[PDB]
Order: structure tokens, then sequence, then C-alpha cells
């Protein structure tokens, strides 16, 4: 369900246009693409986007990941296995360790390394925020594309493109409705689609109406502002067990038994985004719409 091309690509204006620049022109000089950087929280296109840029170039893409290159034979192979123009694609980048680390930023300086010639390539590294880099691995990124949350708009047309593909029928209504409760995310939109569409299936309607997509939300447990079970899990955790905060990350994390990167890289951004939560100093906060939201008496 994933698009081929730029043009095919909806939403990220911002980026789809600057992407768009250096990858034409790159492209009109049968020069190596910049090394591009692309930062965001998850299921808003960054893996989606690295595959277009190797598509657009006509290279091959090596996908990858920092958690699984530990040792710097790792990264060796796959920068020797790398042709004139490839991209290779680390998801996770921010996760590399010293040693293959240092190795990667060795040969995106002079395309070479020591314990070896490497082909000129373009690297594309995904991550869920810029600032997780180290100072000197971000210096080397000519190109940072910053993704955002979608709008409605953009959510609605990316359901509606969804639903032609899977051979279904869907009103605009309907599409809207998923659309505000699909937490700002392309993924997330595309498979409710997906969910919305078996109810239609069950129920054997000939489209997806308002009537079945509330059926569907009631089944995924999914509220009228997107949020699903884990999201209240948060706000509840924090309203109930720290008093509306402040509360730390880590102390957070631990009281819900998750990893601290799951909360604050996952989780939080569309939160904070959608006014749910807030950060100070002293820790997470919720706010006065949490509270009304889940329907607890404001303090
Ligand atoms: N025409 C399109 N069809 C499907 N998805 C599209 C289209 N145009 C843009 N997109 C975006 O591409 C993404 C496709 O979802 P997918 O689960 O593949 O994301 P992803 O690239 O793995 O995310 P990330 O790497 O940022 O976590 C969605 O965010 C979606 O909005
Ligand atoms: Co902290």
């Amino acid at each position: 369900l994933r698009p081929k091309s730029l043009d095919e690509f909806i939403g990220q204006e911002n980026v789809k246009k600057k992407l768009s620049l250096a990858l034409e022109a790159a492209k009109m000089r049968g020069e190596v693409l910049d090394h591009v950087l692309l930062a965001g929280p998850p299921g808003l296109g960054k893996t989606t986007l690295a595959h277009i840029i190797a598509s657009e170039l006509q290279t091959n893409i090596h996908v990858t990941s920092g958690p699984v290159l530990v040792k710097q034979g790792d990264m060796a192979a796959i920068l020797t296995s790398l042709e004139r123009g490839d991209v290779l694609f680390i998801d996770e980048i921010h996760r590399l360790n010293k040693a293959v680390e240092e190795l990667l930023y060795s040969a995106i300086e002079d395309f070479q390394i020591d314990i070896i010639d490497i082909q000129p390539f373009t690297l594309v590294g995904a991550t869920t925020r810029s600032g997780l880099l180290s100072s000197p691995l971000r210096s080397r990124f000519g190109i940072i594309l910053e993704l955002d949350f979608y709008t409605v708009k953009e959510l609605k047309e990316i359901i509606k493109r969804a639903a032609s593909l899977m051979d279904v029928e869907i009103e605009d209504a309907a599409a809207e409705m998923i659309a505000k409760r699909s937490r700002g995310t392309g993924r997330i939109a595309i498979r409710l689609t997906k969910r919305v569409r078996d109810m239609l299936t069950v129920v054997k309607a000939d489209r997806i109406n308002t009537d079945i997509v509330l059926k569907t939300m009631e089944v995924l447990n999914i509220d009228d502002e997107g949020l699903d079970e884990f999201d209240r899990k948060i706000l509840k955790t924090i309203i109930e067990i720290y008093r509306g905060g402040p509360v730390g990350l880590n102390a957070l994390a631990a009281s819900l038994g998750v990893e601290a990167d799951t909360l604050s890289e996952v989780y939080e951004p569309y939160l904070l985004q959608a006014g749910f939560l807030a950060r100070t100093p002293r820790g997470r906060i919720v706010t006065e719409k949490a509270y009304k939201h889940l329907k607890y008496e404001v303090p």
C-alpha cells in the first residue's frame, strides 16, 4: 500500500518540496544525492520516503537498523556491497553503537574504510527525533527532513486511497471520522481503514458509513479523540498515581512497565500535540483537556 514516487505521496508538503528539489537536481546531473536525515514519530512515512528516494534515483536500497549493526564487521559487509549511487537506509540511526558508528562516519568522509574503498552512496537515516543523533553525525547530513503529523484532510485522502486499493467503497463522512481518530498518523489511518473494512465485510454492507466506523472503533476501543487503550493508561496513570504530575519520564515508564523510549518517542508525541499532555522541567503533566476527556473531576 506504499507509494512508489513523490508524486504518489500524500501530505508532508514541507518535506516533499525540499526533498524533490535535491532529488531532481541530483538526477539531472547524474550526481550522488547528498545524505538525508528523516526525523519524526513512527508511522509518518520515513521508511516509505527512503524507498522512494532509491526508486527515484533508480538505485538499490539497502535496509538495516542501528540495533542490528553491533560489530564493525556487520557495517563493513554492507558498505562494501553498496554500488555507486545506492541508498543505505539506516532506521533508528541514533541507536548505532560507537564501533559501527565510527566506521560509518569514516565511510561518509571520503568513501573508504580500514578494518577497503567504498562506492559513492547516499546515507538515508531515520530516527524518531533528529536531536537523538550525536553532534558529529548529524552535521554530516546535508538534507534534514522533519516530518510532522498529518492534517485530518491529508489523512482522509490517504484513507480514501487505501480503501480504493482494498476494493471497498467509503463515504466522505466515514473517511473523515477515521481520520479524526488516526492520531495524525498515516500508518494508523491505513490500519484503521483495514479494520473498518472487516466490519463492512461481517455486516455485509455495500460501503463504509459512519455507523460501520463507529462499530469498528468500539471493537478496537478507540475513542472520539483517536486515543487507544495505552494512550488512556498513560493519562490515567499520571492522573491517579501521580496526581496529574509532574512526573519524570523514567518514573512514569517504570510504573507503566514499558521502556522510556516507547513513551517519549512513540506515544507522547501525539498526546503533546493534541494537548492532553505537557512537559515541564520537573516532568510530564496532564492538561485540563485530559481530565475532561477522560471524565475525571477537574481538581
Ligand atoms: N499514497 C499513499 N498511500 C499510502 N500511504 C501513503 C501515501 N502517501 C503517503 N503515505 C504515507 O506513508 C506512510 C505509510 O505507512 P507505513 O506504515 O509504511 O509508514 P512508514 O514509512 O513505515 O513509517 P515510519 O518509517 O515513519 O515509521 C503513512 O504515514 C502514509 O500517510
Ligand atoms: Co527525566
